């Protein structure tokens, strides 16, 4: 259980960022969603409830990271334990990728995890416990075609991830990377199915649990590590 | 937890191997924990209690493997989760490594797991669920001079329990492996404490809280994984 | 032997990007050096001679790529052969690395190979024969502390030499990683001594080897590959 | 070129150890194809010419291996470069998989490494020059169905080689290993051209290539390492 414990939750809206912050409440988790949108975020807050709070951010945007970390801190206290879930595609072949689509990829979804891991590190440091975890993706690590921005990203995700688990392992805080494999998704036959062994697509929450394991206290001595929930493929 | 489900230990003497049986009896396994010696099953059916029993095992001997599954198939019932802690060490450089050296090690440390995991196969197969999770090391990875078995051994099962992941993911079995970094040992400085970032050493309860993960119906989707608890090495 | 061939060696002024053009002009190649400033694409062509020419280059300049291959293309024909040695550090650690020291590693480092590679594919693809190779680092596998920005840009490198390998091997052009251990820097004890166990730093003269090997008709089946020149470490 | 070196490449009768063995006879090697019979030495012998020998030698023989070795140091000299190409297979589901088929391919594909290996290695620290190259699998690292014998092996193996490679760094020694993917074999469709990207089987030419390199004078800084060559696949 997370007695006490601030988790913020990127991109909390629908599937595994929601999975995520669902399941951390339900363990007593103080959980802070976010959406690139007001909308989004009140959609956050309804189903959250009481327990937590939907907030809009740009992870591209240093003042918006500032200003939602501001009224974090205000509202609620010191982020605890930080999940990465923010990420956008711009699939596209080598020839006919806009530098905009790749730029874009690599600031969503790798800069962003530099910025909010640096924004609330001092806290942790000081506090003498964090959790940074990122959900990054089995193309990161294969990878994948007409996604070289993606696994690029993915990939420097996971460098990232391990550089900085060295530098803070003796403070108690842990930075660690969860990749999911072919999960059911909004947009969801063969191809995927055949690719994967077990036969079926996983599930938001498989991941979430994945999650909140490397969360949790009982993952204290795991760091710079990635986790593969991808019912046997790869 | 896992009320009603049947967990096998090997080596559940001390360490590791405790720390596993001890948390799995802990949230409502039926485990069995096995030693080499009457005596060491003995004094592992006193700290178990009533939840579960010590039996004496001898991994090498196919013989001792039916016998002591045929008991506990006889008592209890079919093995829903195995856990491979089995395992010695005869370190040397390669020059002064005696075949005997060698032999041992890849028996006790690589085709017992072959030979237990087939063993409890079947019944996990139709039983349509099923746990193997073996405590490997970091020294399969790295590896390690003078444990160029060990070594060999430790890679062979990760190789092994990827190979059995795609052979049994359809049916809800899953096959994973553990690998401690430098855990505090009956045994136990500097040269320890500064390969490891986190500055301390793992303990065993964080090893069993990571296979106890692994052993849980949250760990569904995870198979052919390796999961690295060593506080930021490697 | 690298007969007919133009190979395009960015960061080519001195120790791994120098090694790497002679040794490439050494086996027949057309090599084109690269600097930052006109004074080291001079002091390039005078150890190039007539066999190659260094050129000024700016890899996070779009406008200085297409300058820079249009005279390629205009002086001596198409690239065959790419290699991607330019890159920086701007060391810090996660705290105290300002925006700045993290957007150029990742910008000079990450999206300049895709620029580069993207730049130059068409006509290895037309052509039906093409060799990306980048020069990557251990500490994008490690990786490294207060170096975040530097290994998450090289395990960058690597998802992206993997993903586009994906996209092109169909098409004879290769897309592989060479990662230096400790080589021997212009900077350039017990520290990096110990680390490595071949007690010795090794020599840029190693490194040009493998990626004249990768390079080379003989490595027409390597692909999306990471080479590591270390050692023995890691 | 090696110019006075004695090269053992064990199963050298066809495909990639015949590749290996000839490339390396081109190249200026004194070369020794072992076969299990002695018609496939005279095979050998037939082929390679008086640059080199075919002999019997059976891996899991220690008797076999100390003759075969006395032979070699008796008529030619010391064992600079060791090629392990001797490998088989005994495929089947975990369930289904004799104590024999498992033992067989253990003996044979992973304790002959360390054999063969310990038998050379006092010649290669004195001579303070040595090559152990090990021809590997994809299915080592993927794995495969049907195969855990196969990929625990394959495994070992890279185990072994890194584990080794730490041991004799310093004496300028270097231990590898060469993965193919799939090579065109004896046996030898869109299940094996649709899961390599290059849409074309390897040739056991360019897995003697590979080999060559990493026999040759221009890896004498990388050991411990795994080049795969399976042109783009996994």
């Amino acid at each position: 259980s997370f007695e006490g414990k601030i988790a913020l939750v990127t991109g909390a809206s629908r599937g595994i960022g929601r999975a995520i912050a669902e399941l951390l409440v339900e363990r007593g988790a103080c959980v802070i969603g976010t959406a690139t949108s007001e909308k989004g975020a009140e959609a956050i807050s309804a189903y959250l409830g009481e327990n937590g709070k939907g907030l809009m951010l740009n992870v591209v945007d240093p003042t918006s990271i500032d200003t939602v970390l501001a009224t974090i801190r205000a509202e609620f206290g010191e982020v605890d334990i930080l999940v990465n879930n923010a990420g956008i595609t711009r699939d596209n072949l080598l020839m006919r990728m806009k530098d905009d689509e790749w730029q874009d990829i690599i600031d969503t979804n790798l800069t962003s995890v530099f910025r909010l891991s640096k924004a609330v590190m001092r806290a942790m440091m000081k506090k003498r416990f964090g959790r940074i975890i990122t959900i990054g993706s089995v193309v990161g690590t294969m990878g994948n075609a007409g996604q070289v921005n993606y696994a690029a990203a993915k990939a420097g995700v996971i460098g990232f991830s391990k550089s900085l688990a060295r530098e803070v392992a003796s403070r108690g805080i842990t930075v660690n990377v969860v990749a999911p494999g072919f999960i059911e998704t909004d947009m969801t036959r063969a191809g995927i199915l055949a690719q994967v062994p077990a036969n079926r697509l996983g599930d938001a929450k498989e991941i979430a649990s994945a999650v909140a394991f490397l969360a949790s206290d009982e993952a204290s001595y795991i760091s710079g590590e990635t986790l593969h929930v991808n019912g046997g493929m790869y």
